[PDB]
RNA sequence: UUUUUUUUUUUUUUUUUUUUUUUUUUCUCCUCUUUUUUUUUUUU
């Protein structure tokens, strides 16, 4: 196996096609990273050559991506969050987000009271939809059956458990509270 | 013995800032007269 530097001759446009993290010019394929030389043969020949470091310390979000978050504060019409994980991998820093009162459920419906959906301190799984404005920057959504709060936390510091699609209950004091439970 | 119709109060809010009293002119300028200078001493 061989590694890369962010420029070198790799292949012709006839001997393969550019993949992820690469660029081409003057009929040649040029590297743009310092990762590893991967040639996805796939099926149909002409492998899509690409270079991947495979050790992602940081990664910029996209138009569509799954992210693990952490609520900071909640408002009657939005809920500021902090992006913590990009899908699976840990993130070295923390970005910001905002869930408007249209992205909670998968119907973009009326009602949907924000107060009992995303209580602060929880950890949720959500998907971005846009690159946002300067007020709200990433505009995340949870309009799916698989998205919502996944690992909640009790009033007094006890791991919480899902109890229904909308209700969760404390194991110690048997107290009933409202969340937006995502499928496991 | 006089029917029917002619809408109404702009939409928006979740912006960063790492200095410090004052502050800046005015020129050279004839001093009049008994003196050397008296002086110990004691009573505070």
């Amino acid at each position: 196996v061989r590694y890369c530097i962010p420029g070198e001759r790799l292949c012709n446009l006839e001997e393969g096609s550019p993949g992820s993290g690469t660029y081409t010019r003057h009929g040649y394929i040029f590297s743009s990273l310092a990762g590893c030389l991967m040639k996805s043969s796939e099926n149909g020949a002409l492998p899509v050559v690409s270079v991947v470091r495979e050790t992602e310390s940081q990664l910029l979000p996209d138009v569509g991506a799954i992210v693990t978050c952490k609520v900071s504060s909640i408002n009657s019409r939005f809920a500021k969050v902090h992006i913590l994980y990009v899908g699976s991998m840990p993130l070295k820093n923390s970005f910001r987000g905002t869930i408007r009162k249209e992205d909670v459920r998968a119907t973009e419906k009326d009602k949907v009271e924000i107060y009992k959906s995303f209580r602060p301190g929880d950890i949720v799984l959500a998907k971005v939809i846009s690159l946002g404005d300067a007020q709200s920057n990433y505009l995340l959504t949870t309009a799916e059956n698989e998205l919502g709060v996944v690992v909640a936390h009790s009033e007094s510091g006890i791991q919480m458990v899902p109890i229904s699609w909308c209700e969760m209950q404390c194991p110690k004091t048997h107290t009933k509270e409202f969340r937006k439970v995502a499928r496991v």
